[PDB]
């Protein structure tokens, strides 16, 4: 009489945001090891428990989705008991790690496990983007793409009109078998380097700012755009610093021109302090606030971003050697 135990992490863009809202465009997103948890096992009637907080409407779509799914597979829904917690839990949308992606990740890996089911990542993909697509959501769907993954990856969009009028217009195993024309390759990088995320403590920019940019969005964001992504997965990969830093500046640079509500007092001043260090910094999300990244490529670069970051304010939110 043991429950099962899962866990998913979050994530933060380093490039392609906003860019990768059009299908067929490239995004670079890394995964943070800042877990969400369940525990789950069947039981007399349903219960969804925290210790004596996320969307609850958002929980209960993800399991009657998946109670189609298993439906399909020649397995019923029955009682059971899901249990959710973890630091992503603690403290709800905070850090912009990405809360509610997941927690419909979680959900999922909670209910295929629960039924002895372990499907691949395109998979997992595909059953918690439908969750999503019959909400109505249109983001990009790179949250889950980087979750589902755990690993710092590539993600190239699809046409999530085209899936969401596949969903009201065909049966759940009918969808899942086509082609969504997504795709989600690992990418690692062949140099040792610190990465860090600041946390600037403010509130990302809301839907009305959020519209307003996209709506800047033009052909030579989208084209330049794609180039610096395909050239800092590149400059990763074949490990070059210099090559490295330049890039990300090119897209820090790309960002700025769609819209200065991306970049904030504060964001900006976590990107300035990068200045004259072997290092490079910059806005990640949806922009106007929550967190910033770098890349410090020497211990002493690493040692006065932070020193920076701590009297600018900004809180060191993670740590980690790629």
């Amino acid at each position: 009489h043991m429950m099962i135990a899962v866990k998913t992490c979050g994530k933060l863009y380093w490039a392609g945001e906003y860019a990768i809202l059009e299908p067929g465009q490239l995004a670079l997103i890394k995964d943070i090891p800042i877990y969400m948890r369940a525990e789950i096992a069947f039981s007399d009637s349903y219960r969804i428990y925290s210790d004596m907080n996320p969307d609850y409407s958002l929980i209960q779509e993800t399991i009657a989705l998946m109670g189609d799914f298993l439906a399909v597979r020649g397995q019923n829904l029955r009682p059971f008991s899901l249990a959710i917690y973890g630091k992503m839990e603690r403290e709800g949308k905070k850090f912009g790690l990405g809360s509610s992606g997941s927690v419909v990740v979680l959900v999922v890996k909670a209910l295929l496990a629960l039924y002895n089911l372990s499907v691949d990542q395109n998979l997992l993909f595909k059953l918690t983007s439908a969750v999503l697509l019959k909400r109505g959501d249109n983001g990009s769907m790179g949250d889950l793409a980087c979750i589902a993954a755990e690993d710092l990856v590539l993600y190239q969009s699809f046409d999530r009109q085209k899936v969401a009028a596949w969903l009201e217009e065909e049966n759940l195993a009918t969808v899942l078998e086509r082609d969504w024309g997504f795709s989600i390759s690992q990418v690692k990088p062949t140099l040792e380097c610190d990465f860090l995320v600041g946390w600037t403590k403010e509130v990302a920019v809301s839907s009305h700012m959020v519209q307003q940019i996209k709506q800047n969005i033009n052909q030579n964001f989208l084209t330049s755009s794609k180039e610096t992504v395909v050239s800092l997965v590149e400059a990763l990969e074949q490990g070059k610093s210099e090559k490295i830093i330049e890039q990300v500046e090119v897209a820090s640079k790309l960002l700025e021109g769609l819209s200065t509500d991306i970049y904030t007092p504060l964001l900006r001043q976590l990107k300035e302090a990068s200045q004259d260090l072997q290092a490079v910094a910059k806005s990640s999300g949806a922009g106007g606030g929550d967190c910033g990244i770098a890349l410090s490529f020497d211990a002493q670069s690493t040692k006065t971003l932070k020193n920076r970051w701590a009297d600018l304010g900004i809180e060191l939110l993670y740590q980690e050697r790629i």
